[PDB]
DNA sequence: AAGTTAACGCTTAACGTTAAGGGTTAAT
DNA sequence: TCATTAACCCTTAACGTTAAGCGTTAACT
């Protein structure tokens, strides 16, 4: 009943779940403290490179990150600008 | 099929471009899209955006998910190419 | 409302010169995302940025930070005044 | 800014000053007080720390005083101390309007 | 004329860096 | 004991760099 971004399953479910926090994720995926705590704090998507990442590390598979983003992208895209496109784009 | 990924430009041209014989500048002024727009992602020099996923699947009666996911496959196929074995070095993975 | 300084600044002084960010970036020497930044609401008006600004559109400095500083105690006070009043009692 | 015009004011300086004397508290004791940490409320007395938006609000509701006042102060010396260090590297930079 | 595209500028995501505010712990 | 403060880490603001998406004005077919 609303798009989720990825920072929040971050969150909820691995970060909270094992009890790690945003600057020690960091350390073991070899970024900076802020792209984790960006993503984290739902100021940043999940890059192609941090998708790779997340599933080495996690476990999990790679595309299950990609979907998580896409999906809200196209959603947030939707909402901001859909009815617009809708208006002006006639189709076959 | 090569084992390379397959880029959502070029679905887009062998696939509907070439479908309905389309023109990449004809298709722009459907779009109400810049004609740079259409052409670098025919051309395979622009990535699908999420604007234009649904500009295309408003058009040409398709999923907008369906470009989306073309795209991020794409991508992640790539930066799996360029980074995969350097990420897989550096990070072990909790277990 | 608390109005943003970047509020502020885009229909105040880049509305009614015609600038855009980038070119405001580019006469203070700053990055472009510093400006655009702030323009989009995303940034704080940090103390250099204010000097510059001041020294850009002969303003004072300090009404740069004024509007900074307001903006920022009205937002802090949204987060967490009633849990403080909560959690404090006035000398007497 | 101080009466030779020479240095900016720290917050804390009138913190400690005009309050902390004035009322005889330990900064142990306001940082009890204002429910934060005691390295919090002693890095202001100390001049090491600036006064955040929080805890701007937090000295405001202990004091009776105005939340403003705090930032206010905050401001100007960060002000103060900012143009200090690179004021005139500013200024031979940007050509205003 | 009309489709392509190489140039150029604007906006803005992602990223590492640096630094500051904060809590904790423990030393003084 | 009780207050001060050092050392350390976590979270997060501001910044430049880089690169991607986009539109515009021109060259080119
Ligand atoms: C309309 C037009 C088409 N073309 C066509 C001819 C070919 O079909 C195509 C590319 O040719 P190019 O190589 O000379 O462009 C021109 O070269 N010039 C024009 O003005």
């Amino acid at each position: 009943m609303r798009p989720i971004h990825p920072g929040e399953i971050l969150r909820d479910e691995f970060l909270m779940e094992f009890d790690i926090s945003p600057a020690a994720l960091a350390r073991a995926l070899k970024v900076s403290a802020p792209t984790v705590n960006d993503i984290v704090r739902e100021q940043r998507g999940i890059s192609a490179d941090m998708a790779i990442r997340l599933g080495r590390y996690f476990d999990t598979s790679a595309q299950f990150w990609m979907n998580l983003q896409s999906e809200y992208s196209l959603a947030t895209a939707y909402a901001a600008n859909g009815k617009q496109i809708e208006h002006e784009i006639e189709p076959l």
